[PDB]
Parts: C-alpha cells; sequence; structure tokens
C-alpha cells in the first residue's frame, strides 16, 4: 500500500506527501541528491517517510532502480517531477527532454518491474497543457477538461513560456499514448492534473528563502518591489491554492471516478496587481513597502479572459477550492511572519 512520488521536494510535492503523510500513508520520494533527502527527512521527521535518489528524470532508464528494490511494495505512483524553469537557459534540454524522458522513463520502469502491481498513476500535468497560451485573453475561448494546447514541435520554441506549455504538453501526450497502447500489458490507470499558477504558503516555513519556486517568486518579488514599480493590471491567467492541488492529487488514486480523467485546476483570474491589492488590504500598516494598491484591474471589471468549464472536475473532486483572497493572503503572511514585520 505503498505511494512513489518523483520530484518529491519541489514547491507542489512537499504539500502532497505531508498529504499523504496525514493519512498515514508510506510514502518513497524520489530527490536529486543525498542532502536534499537528509533535509526533508529531517522536516517530516516521520518514519513512514523514505527517499531514494533520482538525480536525473531525462536519463535513460531513471526510475528502474527504484521499482528494482520496492516494485512489490509500490501500489500507487505519482509522477510530479517536471522542471519548471522560466529561465532556461536551454529550452528543449532544460524543459521539454526532461519532461518527455522523466514521464516516458517512468512509465515504462512500472512497465518493466511492476506490471501487475501498480494500481494508479496519478500525473502532474498543467493547466499549460489544456490552455493556449495565444489566446489567454480570448473570452470566445472555453476550455474543459478535453481541450488541448495545439502548440507544435515547430513553434514551440516561442519563449521560455511557450516551451514550458509545450514541455508539459508534449509529455502529457506521451503519457496517453502509452495507456492506450499498453492497456493490456500494464495494470494501472491514469488520471492527470491540470493546476493552473499555483499559490500558496510554503509547506514548511522555513523554506520561505530569498528566492522561491518560480510561481510563488511572482507573488514574492511583488512583495518585495520598491513602491514606484510597475504592475500590470491586465488580465494575467488562472491561479489555483497548492493545498487544493496536493489534496486533489492523493483522491486522484482514492476514487475510482477519476480514473482515466484529465482534471482541470482552476479557481479564478487575476493581474498582478490584484495580488498587489491583497499586500495593501490585508497589511496595511506596510503600506509603502511594497507596490501600491488599485483596485482599477482587468478582474475587477468583469474582464477574465478565456472561460474555464472545469464543472466536471469540481463535481469529480467534489471539494471546494481556496479562493483568491485567502490564498494570496496565506503566502504573504508566511513570508512576512518569516521575516519578523508581522
Ligand atoms: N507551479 C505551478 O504553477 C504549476 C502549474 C501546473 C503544473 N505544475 C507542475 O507541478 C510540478 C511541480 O511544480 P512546482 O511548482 O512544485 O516546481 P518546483 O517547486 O520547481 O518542483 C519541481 C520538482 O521536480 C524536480 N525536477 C525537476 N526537473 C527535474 C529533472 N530534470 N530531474 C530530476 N528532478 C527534477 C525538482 O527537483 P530539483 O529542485 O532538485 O531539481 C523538484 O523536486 C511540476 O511537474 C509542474 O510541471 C506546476
Amino acid at each position: 500500500m505503498s505511494v512513489l512520488i518523483s520530484g518529491a521536494s519541489g514547491y507542489i510535492a512537499k504539500h502532497i506527501v505531508r498529504v499523504l503523510l496525514e493519512q498515514n500513508y508510506k510514502v518513497i520520494g524520489t530527490v536529486r541528491s543525498q542532502d536534499i533527502a537528509d533535509k526533508l527527512l529531517k522536516q517530516y521527521n516521520n518514519p513512514n517517510l523514505s527517499y531514494e535518489i533520482v538525480p536525473e528524470i531525462a536519463n535513460l532508464d531513471a526510475f528502474d532502480d527504484i521499482f528494482k528494490k520496492h516494485g512489490k511494495e509500490i501500489k500507487y505512483v505519482i509522477h510530479a517531477a517536471s522542471p519548471v524553469n522560466f529561465g532556461a537557459k536551454d529550452l528543449e534540454k532544460d524543459l521539454v527532454i526532461p519532461a518527455i524522458n522523466g514521464t516516458k522513463n517512468m512509465f515504462e520502469a512500472i512497465k518493466k518491474y511492476a506490471p501487475d502491481t501498480v494500481e494508479r498513476v496519478v500525473m502532474t500535468a498543467s493547466y499549460a497543457s489544456i490552455m493556449d497560451p495565444h489566446r489567454q485573453n480570448d473570452p470566445t475561448l472555453t476550455l474543459d477538461e478535453e481541450t488541448w494546447n495545439p502548440v507544435t514541435e515547430e513553434n514551440a520554441y516561442e519563449d521560455v513560456f511557450t516551451a514550458y506549455c509545450a514541455s508539459k504538453t508534449f509529455a502529457e501526450k506521451e503519457a496517453w499514448k502509452f495507456v492506450k497502447e499498453n492497456s493490456d500489458a500494464v495494470k494501472f490507470k491514469l488520471t492527470t492534473i491540470h493546476p493552473s499558477f499555483v499559490f500558496g504558503p510554503q509547506n514548511f516555513d522555513e523554506d520561505v528563502t530569498e528566492k522561491l519556486n518560480e510561481t510563488c517568486e511572482i507573488i514574492n518579488g511583488l512583495l518585495h518591489a520598491p513602491f514606484d514599480t510597475k504592475v500590470e493590471k491586465t488580465h494575467f491567467s488562472q491561479f489555483i491554492d497548492v493545498r487544493d492541488v496536493a489534496k486533489a492529487h492523493v483522491l486522484g488514486f482514492q476514487k475510482d471516478e477519476l480514473i482515466n480523467q484529465r482534471l482541470l485546476l482552476c479557481n479564478g483570474a487575476f493581474s498582478l496587481q490584484d495580488i498587489v491589492n491583497v499586500f495593501n488590504e490585508d497589511f496595511p500598516e506596510l503600506k509603502g513597502q511594497f507596490p501600491p494598491e488599485d483596485k482599477d484591474t482587468d478582474l475587477n471589471k468583469g474582464v477574465t479572459g478565456c472561460k474555464i468549464d472545469n464543472e466536471k472536475t469540481k463535481k469529480l473532486l467534489a471539494f471546494e477550492f481556496t479562493p483568491f483572497h485567502k490564498t494570496i493572503h496565506d503566502t504573504v503572511y508566511q513570508i512576512l511572519h518569516k521575516e519578523g514585520r508581522v
């Protein structure tokens, strides 16, 4: 009844491991190096938690060693390892290749060593593999759980963001392709989670460092920006709380109605100024120490960009999502409380 989760040191995965441990699961996480494993084991301080070392998912057969040693005992797999680096130097190598190869390596290791053992696979895809990056401010476009990013390998490398979205899209394509062709060879059922911009507090307060993970560094950077910094007010994208994402991942392998499902995790439109407005609204004693408030955003006049039809996802998950104001507030409080300012 064990749960294996790849990339267990990331922002989202650290919340997934907490949720798995709260439900008294035996968890095997994969991390790059021994020192990361040593710090995480000390942080969780839980006998049910162990870590295996996978230093690079892009590389041939990266996950056979785990299923070599642990195959008999692994019942669920959560494939969350994928690079989120909007400062990538080499778009293929740093985003596309690890995303695709990591997913291919994980599924082949299951097929080779635990074909009749693993029951469910929950893969962390992205809203990026459902949305169209060129049409996020298009109110005529409606996105649901069957929509696909139309990006091609030809136009995937427009910039670092389109490359990341293509890496998520191409990786999820390979996963579903693997499932359709190996349906009689392997036993497991596949579920994919598609979060948008994930905000929320870090699972551990001490992980609040100078530079956070990419999406939460959006909030952190704005929180420490000079007062005269330009903040955009036009519609940016969709958000989701990290605690909702972690919860959805665990339900992904417990609930039979989530089998063969793509789960679109969004809970509202926002701009960078709407985030800044939470700084000024919830912590007014620090007004002037970050960009000022301005209620005149796209969101506040009803402009929310492309339509999100995830009623199927919300129905199947059957739990309520965390609203935007609370998500940003909990993120900001953790940083300010860590700095000793509130
Ligand atoms: N953040 C979002 O808004 C968002 C939205 C949708 C989907 N997602 C997906 O959620 C997952 C976690 O995202 P996150 O925000 O938690 O990112 P993160 O904090 O940077 O975590 C990424 C995790 O994956 C590992 N990893 C990445 N590339 C790797 C490679 N080539 N070899 C081995 N390990 C690798 C990282 O290990 P190291 O740090 O040691 O490299 C880290 O543990 C990602 O798959 C991402 O695509 C995120």
